DNA sequence: CGATCCGCTACG
DNA sequence: CGTAGCTGATCG
């Protein structure tokens, strides 16, 4: 699976150049690999780099482990239940370090450690090259104006109506805007809704070999290439392990329903993640999301035309600058999220995990990586 | 109990 | 695309 070794260099060659940055000798990268091959992917990793090494340099610490954190927290504790979320506030409080009375909103690139220097959340502003950018953007604007696509249709059928916060009406941006604004999710392999004590398969939106799911694979392999590289610097184990994960769902053909499908979709899966869902021009209520494994960290990547971007992270008593081209990692089921409305048009690429995926490939899933590991 | 959960299936 | 059916666990 070529697309797997494209992305294990990148990460490896992102690793170097931020070792490189730390210790004063300019990294050398010289060999004749899929780097050199793709001068734009390099030069991004280059940018992600330098806001990488800024984030090491700024921790603040809480004074909880997640481990005490995700003990208190239910099932499916999504922020929704107030009482339960004082609970939380109180027996969790953002520390000294934190807790200041009206905070500035963060610009610099940072990250928020627990006690025992687990990484909740790692803030990476302007990460993403402007070359990068204008690809996703020109991918997201040819999903969300296909005249007869899923976000159009989902738009048209239910504008005759003018519980599932996700795709709630009122959040969505009103008025005419250049993309419509709507969800739609992608995953090679996964379950129906309470249905995990079968196979998983693809996704209902990349079966089509030439929908337009599929096609906004095919537009995307750099962008998915620059996050997944993000993400092994932040955690090595999990990058590896969710490219074993994939390597395995493409090798045993009885692990997964429709089996041929899920490879064809795997060869074009540019990414380390189990699923990606692109959010269009919607607001975010503050939440945690409950359906993936609380050790997996989540990347949201924010794009479009608007400046006054925000996400809110309470727990933290922060606001954290969230204009285009901003990264954020995050334990989304333990850390409380929320992007207010903005003026402009917006886009999201939210990267997550199945754990059962990887328990079905044989693969542990590794707890959140310690901080120190970016420096062995 | 009913409602909810980043949903698939066969049909129209 | 939508609708109804189907699943099992959580939450109020
Ligand atoms: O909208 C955003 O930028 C962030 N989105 C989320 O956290 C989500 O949809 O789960
Ligand atoms: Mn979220």
């Amino acid at each position: 699976l070529p697309s797997l070794l494209l992305i294990d260099e990148a990460a490896a060659v992102l690793g170097r150049m931020i070792q490189g940055l730390r210790t004063g000798i300019p990294y050398i990268h010289t060999e004749n690999d899929s780097i050199k091959a793709n001068p734009i992917l390099r030069t991004a990793l280059w940018q992600a780099a330098y806001v990488l090494e800024k984030a090491y340099r700024r921790r603040y610490r809480v004074p909880w482990t997640a481990r005490r954190y995700m003990r208190e927290l239910t099932p499916r504790q999504d922020g929704r239940n107030a009482n339960r979320e004082a609970v939380m506030a109180k027996e969790f409080p953002p520390g000294a370090e934190l807790n200041s009375d009206h905070p500035v909103q963060e610009i610099l690139p940072a990250m928020i450690i627990d006690a025992e220097d687990h990484i909740l959340f790692c803030y990476l502003p302007s990460c993403v090259s402007p070359a990068i950018m204008t690809i996703i953007d020109a991918a997201v604007g040819t999903l969300a104006t296909t005249k007869d696509g899923h976000l159009q249709k989902k738009s048209r059928a239910r504008e005759g109506e003018r519980a599932n916060w996700r795709e709630a009406l009122d959040l969505f941006r009103q008025g005419a805007c250049k993309m419509t604004p709507g969800v739609l999710t992608f995953a090679p392999a996964w379950w129906p809704v309470g249905h995990e004590n079968q196979l998983p398969g693809p996704a209902s939106t990349l079966k089509p070999p030439k929908g337009e799911g599929r096609m906004f694979l095919s537009d995307i392999p750099i962008a998915s290439a620059l996050v997944g590289a993000i993400l092994a610097q932040i955690n090595q184990p999990l990058f590896e392990s969710g490219v074993k994960v994939l390597r395995e769902l493409y090798s045993n053909s009885k692990l997964t329903k429709d089996h041929s499908t899920v490879s064809k979709i795997i060869e074009i899966w540019f990414s380390p993640f189990s699923s990606l869902s692109l959010i269009v021009n919607r607001a975010t209520p503050i939440h945690r999301d409950t359906s993936g494994p609380i050790e997996g960290m989540d990347i949201l990547v924010t794009g479009g035309n608007y400046s006054n971007g925000v996400l809110v992270t309470p727990s933290f008593n922060r606001r954290w600058t969230y204009n285009p081209g901003c990264v954020v990692a995050l334990l989304g089921k333990l850390v409380l999220h929320g992007v207010p409305e903005v003026d402009g048009e917006r886009y999201c690429m939210a990267h997550f995990w199945r754990e059962r995926l990887f328990d079905a490939a044989g693969v542990p899933f590794p707890y959140p990586s310690k901080w120190q590991e970016s420096y062995t």
